[PDB]
């Protein structure tokens, strides 16, 4: 028993991890196969021409000791694709993925290519993640693990005013109405993922946390006119059907574990704590809960 | 900016998980050089865990009742010696993937990361505190034996923990790499109890320098205590005493913050009064004690 804010072993991703240098601007760089991948930022607006400008011998790329030769340079939205003249001979079973608000992955914090350190995150609803960075952290990466092979999902870039982040998918592609400038963004209001908090209920239960249960059921439609005024994202049917495996392990129906969500936030807790907690935890996926609670491996 | 609850790369530890079977039981080692460190219940049936004579069912033993795997790679056991509460088994190879290492005993209070393992897998890592009580708030299932907690500051994997079992209020007991018990428990199913637990005060401190440091302030108070005035009221909400020994070492993010350790330790006693009244610190409701004054500095600068 117990609940802990799991990462992935971060192993088959530190092995890519490597210090990519363009002028005075050092970062993170991935690499995979014969490719160092890193954010555009780093020959630092016009990247085209910022990058016509540059050869191949302006980047310096460094995997530990050994410094790696740039062959070719392209650009692929956000992100710089190097060429290199070696494979990475730690290259895992890779894909890259573009994940959905609400999903979680580990991200593996890295300055001067040296990993520092690995911590969970949730996409947040409004394209933000609430990471640990540094200057020299952009580069570093998010991942998930399923099997054997890792799925990239994301690459990070920069900081917005409120410490929250922002980076793309290992396409180039921000997450949310972000842009790599130096103009005035700001997230917008974020909202809380109903169906993670939904979840993380379900893995309190299982570890026999169970005073905010009750007698009452509800709607779809009920549940989610009550999550739209605690600003909570609307639960869909999709999500029910997901939550159904735990439903069926501790023998709460979802629209039943909604009625304690409902409860517990016109009520609050009172004092209480569930899992160690005074706050509802949005940050656990329903596969996060039934990945620890049994005990999955890769 | 941004403060989370950051484990260490486990690279450097995958490398060295191994599965470990003697008879039914199947549990996690750990391969370092030619040697398989793992709990030494690994040997027991269940007709004998109440009272267990480990020394009279180790020589019962043969290298070949040791099924050892790396992998695919089924390794050959050719010694096995006691240490405490640890087995350690001589393999006739060495790890390849050994990192620089080190054996060291913590103190309460201090944190690590978990490797959790299942059959020789690594399944997942996370961030824990040794609590005052000497017990873990982990999260094992059963086969997570012999899972390993440890740090990597400066490329050098110290090893401070192994898992042995689980208490009755859900909480995790276990050895140093040299099998020597966290608190006073012992490898044998009788009647076991975690003492009561008590929060880190040192680290709540610390917790509230990292949130002054990432531009919270809404906690902090126009007053100061002295240390024994601080002691008395922290005991009777079952904090740890804060010794002269924890002020020194606050003494960095006291000055890099511009805020003495005796006026953080008035803001606490007035939070731990006040709770926190709808507000939060460090997206927390909480006072968050997992958080050493070194891990704080080593996530903030
Ligand atoms: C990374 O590239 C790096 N070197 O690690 C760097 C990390 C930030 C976090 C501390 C330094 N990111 C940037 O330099 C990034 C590059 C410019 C500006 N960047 C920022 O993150 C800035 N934020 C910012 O400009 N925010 C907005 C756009 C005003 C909302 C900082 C002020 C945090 C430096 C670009 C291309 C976005
Ligand atoms: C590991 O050895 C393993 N195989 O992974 C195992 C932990 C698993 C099994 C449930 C969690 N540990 C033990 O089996 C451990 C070995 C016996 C009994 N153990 C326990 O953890 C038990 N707790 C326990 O007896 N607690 C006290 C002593 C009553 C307080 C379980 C009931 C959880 C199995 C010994 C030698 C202590």
């Amino acid at each position: 028993s117990g609940f802990r804010k799991m990462a992935f072993p971060s192993g088959k991703v530190e092995g890519c991890m490597v210090q990519v240098t363009c002028g005075t601007t050092t970062l993170n760089g991935l690499w995979l196969d014969d490719v160092v991948y890193c954010p555009r930022h780093v020959i630092c607006p016009n990247y085209e021409d910022l990058l016509i400008r540059k050869s191949n011998h302006n980047f310096l790329v460094q995997a530990g000791n050994v410094q790696l030769r740039v062959i070719g340079h392209s650009m692929q939205n956000c992100v710089l694709k190097l060429k290199v003249d070696t494979a990475n001979p730690k290259t895992p079973k890779y894909k890259f993925v573009r994940i959905q608000p609400g999903q979680t992955f580990s991200v593996l914090a890295c300055y001067n290519g040296s990993p520092s350190g690995v911590y969970q995150c949730a996409m947040r609803p409004n394209f933000t993640i609430k990471g640990s960075f540094l200057n020299g952290s952009c580069g570093s990466v998010g991942f998930n693990i399923d099997y054997d092979c890792v799925s990239f999902c994301y690459m990070h870039h920069m900081e917005l005013p409120t410490g929250v982040h922002a980076g793309t998918d290992l396409e180039g592609n921000f997450y949310g109405p972000f842009v790599d400038r130096q103009t005035a963004q700001a997230a917008g209001t974020d909202t809380t993922i109903t169906v993670n908090v939904l979840a993380w209920l379900y893995a309190a239960v299982i570890n026999g946390d169970r005073w905010f249960l009750n007698r009452f059921t509800t709607t779809l439609n009920d549940f989610n006119l009550v999550a739209m005024k605690y600003n909570y994202e609307p639960l869909t049917q999709d999500h029910v059907d997901i939550l159904g495996p735990l439903s069926a392990q501790t023998g709460i129906a979802v629209l039943d574990m909604c009625a304690s969500l409902k409860e517990l936030l016109q009520n609050g807790m009172n004092g209480r704590t569930i899992l160690g907690s005074a706050l509802l935890e949005d940050e656990f996926t329903p596969f996060d809960v039934v990945r620890q609670c049994s005990g999955v491996t890769f």
